[PDB]
């Protein structure tokens, strides 16, 4: 019985909101365990870089390098819940503070899991503030290429 | 094919980018034409409206009224070319100025003509400055509420 | 004069007044566009207020370049328009600046602004007709084409 | 020896330019030691506040609660160093990622310090992790109330 709250102010967020896609395995997994199947599978991840690049890009940059929105694939969070799965999927589906607007009505959260597959994907901070890898994926793990634009 | 323009540099647009499709028949009309088949199509319009809120209303507003970008809905334009469709499509493909980026990446040319014929679709404007529209629609345009956003 | 508010057209609510202020208020004409002390301390003041969103040399960063020909309100063209731009704010992220800054204050950016511009005389609508013909646009930032 | 390093690159800071203003007391106390003389100053931090309205509160908030950038007055922060006062100038002074520029051409040394003791004022963290306050304001610390847009 996950609680899943807004990043800002606290509310529970009713996750029966927004845009319906198919109910699918990574969906009814993620509502049950806050773990994201699409983590570890390459086509997912491919699927969400597409998605990020229509929904995201423009404030975030084509790289998560941060624009107008902070960069998405550093270990510097403005929310440290940001760095576990449960924690990201509330602040992409309830929104945060000023143009961080929700996309419950926007994006899936089959769409949301997507993109965070391909958040995680291209991250270039250290395994041990990677709270969504087991102790097994953080031992065996290799920073990304860090963006130019990061500095 | 038409010679499409950046909205800021004058330079040809590179209309080719990327491999999600072959052209639909309104993409090639509308490199061939400059003129939108999607402008009076209610099913393309909606499936546009749908685009508009993922791609654009973070910093156009959910009603084109404005927020971080300019009200869309309005008669005034920053580039006055953005009253003809060929001008909006150039905007949209290759980008503008600050946080106006291009959406080549981001969207296929489909779905940039499907946003462009919800945008038309909302306008609040005078029927005098809509040069997207042809005679016959000026004569039956009625516009939009204004929304109370902006 | 009526002052309006740039995006919802309400009335500004706009005392130990200026010349320069008493003029704007009276005329719409901001004196301090030619006064090179008051453009200087402009120049501070800008950096202070607006520079984080507009840029060090107006280019345009969260907001909009200011040095440019493109508006997305058309009366910030003329110092009337400008002026209650700042005063009263627009959309989003462009606050109002009745309470940060004093009408004096807002006029010596405003001249700070107009100063730094490297669009088209044409297009320079405070510029009277004459200052137009001996117009001196200032150079391109870097980092704005 | 007291070094000023940049938040992002780690360079150390040059302070030779900028907005030169005075030399004043503060400002060579600061330089020398990494305490701000202004914290405990009510006429001092009466001026930071008009200059935090002024130069921060377009991306901070009126409230320093957060809107595009981070929240000044709680006690997570994204750079923890920003829990101390040289910390805290770095980042003012030199800058932080995206849209957080470098503030040192905006404000003077002393300016910076003014807003500094503005922003230790409103704080409404915890006393174990306000880390520029002797153990003698720590064992005293009231914590300032939460704004209502913090939410
Ligand atoms: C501009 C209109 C934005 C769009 C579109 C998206 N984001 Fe965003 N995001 C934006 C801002 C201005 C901020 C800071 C807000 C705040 O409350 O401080 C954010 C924040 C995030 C975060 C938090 C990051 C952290 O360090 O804690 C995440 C994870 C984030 N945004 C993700 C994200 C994704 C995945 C988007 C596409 C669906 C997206 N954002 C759109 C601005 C904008
Ligand atoms: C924030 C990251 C933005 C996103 C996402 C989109 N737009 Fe935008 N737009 C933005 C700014 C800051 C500006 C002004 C730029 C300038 O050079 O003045 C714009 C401008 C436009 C325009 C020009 C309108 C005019 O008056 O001439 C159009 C037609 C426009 N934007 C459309 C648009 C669409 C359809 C988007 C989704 C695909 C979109 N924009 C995203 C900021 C942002
Ligand atoms: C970030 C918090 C900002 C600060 C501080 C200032 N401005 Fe701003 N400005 C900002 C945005 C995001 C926008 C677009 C808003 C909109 O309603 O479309 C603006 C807009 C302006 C304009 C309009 C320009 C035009 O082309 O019509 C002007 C003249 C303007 N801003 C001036 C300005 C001045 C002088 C400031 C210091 C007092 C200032 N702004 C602060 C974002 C931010
Ligand atoms: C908008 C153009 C901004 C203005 C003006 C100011 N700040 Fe800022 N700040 C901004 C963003 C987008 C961020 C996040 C940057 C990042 O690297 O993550 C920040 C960050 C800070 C911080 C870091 C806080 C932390 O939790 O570590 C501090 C201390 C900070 N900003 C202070 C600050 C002050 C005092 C300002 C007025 C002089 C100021 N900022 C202006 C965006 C913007
Ligand atoms: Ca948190
Ligand atoms: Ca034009
Ligand atoms: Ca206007
Ligand atoms: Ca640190
Ligand atoms: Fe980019
Ligand atoms: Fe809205
Ligand atoms: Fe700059
Ligand atoms: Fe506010
Ligand atoms: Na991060
Ligand atoms: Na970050
Ligand atoms: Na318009
Ligand atoms: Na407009
Ligand atoms: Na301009
Ligand atoms: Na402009
Ligand atoms: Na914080
Ligand atoms: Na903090």
């Amino acid at each position: 019985q996950l609680v899943f709250r807004n990043t800002v102010t606290g509310d529970v967020l009713d996750l029966s909101f927004g845009k319906k896609g198919e109910k699918t395995e990574a969906v009814e997994h993620f509502l049950n365990t806050g773990e994201n199947l699409y983590n570890t599978d390459d086509e997912a991840i491919k699927a969400g870089e597409s998605l990020f690049m229509t929904a995201c890009s423009g404030c975030h940059g084509h790289h998560a390098e941060g624009k107008l929105g902070p960069a998405l694939g550093d270990d510097y969070y403005t929310y440290p819940k940001n760095a576990n799965d449960k924690g990201l999927f509330e602040t992409i589906y309830g929104g945060a503070r000023s143009m961080m607007g929700p996309q419950y009505n926007n994006l899936t959260k089959d769409e949301i899991l997507h993109i965070m597959a391909w958040v995680r994907s291209v991250y270039w901070g250290s395994a041990d503030k990677a709270d969504w890898l087991t102790e097994e994926q953080k031992a065996n793990f290799k920073p990304a290429e860090v963006p130019e634009d990061f500095k």
